[PDB]
């Protein structure tokens, strides 16, 4: 019922037991069709899916671009958590085309590396440190 | 949708923030002239097929490297609305599509979006598209998703 690996895990290996091919369907933003709801022989939530956190830093962009244009430099300093396998050399394109007037720069610290291993307490503690000093003097705003 | 443009930096140049997944240092924190939420974000709807995408790619790869196998017939048919991709994703997603092993037995299926408007009939909208959908799922098992 939810959208989960271990969930869609077992009911792939299940679906091969039927023989029968398997549609997944999704539709718009506003949801599916009712004869969709109808004929379903099944459903999965994706109340589970969530912004992936390097996305987080795609978006502000996008969205400072966005105010930037209803109309002096704007730094963003922002951990480079490694962008999903489906978007990455397409941000750095979607950047490299900024208009040369907006004064922007994207500034990317190196994430520490998290594992079963690290106390998040001392990634972080490395993390902010170059931060602020990539941050200087500047006007600090946090995005937390 | 962008009333954000009030930010007046004037003065000083500014320096916006993000830190890792689980937030960011005391001293950041600390340091902090002001502060922002940051989650109405929410992730935008073309991406869900995207996401979609890449678990069924995962629980594939992790349940046929099973040391018991042979999944041998059942396709996946992924039948998905296609509203517009992002400009930032743009076909980075085709190209992650093309590296899916030929092995797995998958299909991702575009269905047109029909224009949403300032005014846009959206029972229409829908209806039309869960008949092309239906249409191309065929015979098969139908598992909606939302």
């Amino acid at each position: 019922k939810p959208w989960d690996t271990p969930q869609l895990a077992a009911e792939l290996e299940r679906w091969k037991l039927d023989g029968r091919d398997v549609s997944l369907l999704i539709g718009g933003p506003e949801g599916l069709s009712p004869a969709c709801k109808a004929a379903a022989e099944q459903s999965f939530s994706l109340s589970a899916l969530t912004l992936p956190h390097p996305l987080v830093r795609v978006l502000v962009a996008e969205s400072l671009y966005r105010a930037w244009s209803i109309t002096m430099k704007l730094q963003l300093v922002a951990v480079g958590t490694k962008m999903p396998d489906w978007v990455q050399t397409g941000f750095t394109e979607y950047l490299r085309r900024f208009p040369k007037d907006m004064p922007f720069e994207l500034i990317e610290i190196p994430a520490g590396k998290r594992g079963k291993n690290a106390d998040i307490k001392r990634i972080l503690d490395k993390e902010g440190e170059q931060m602020l000093a990539a941050a200087g003097k500047n006007r600090i705003v946090t995005l937390d």
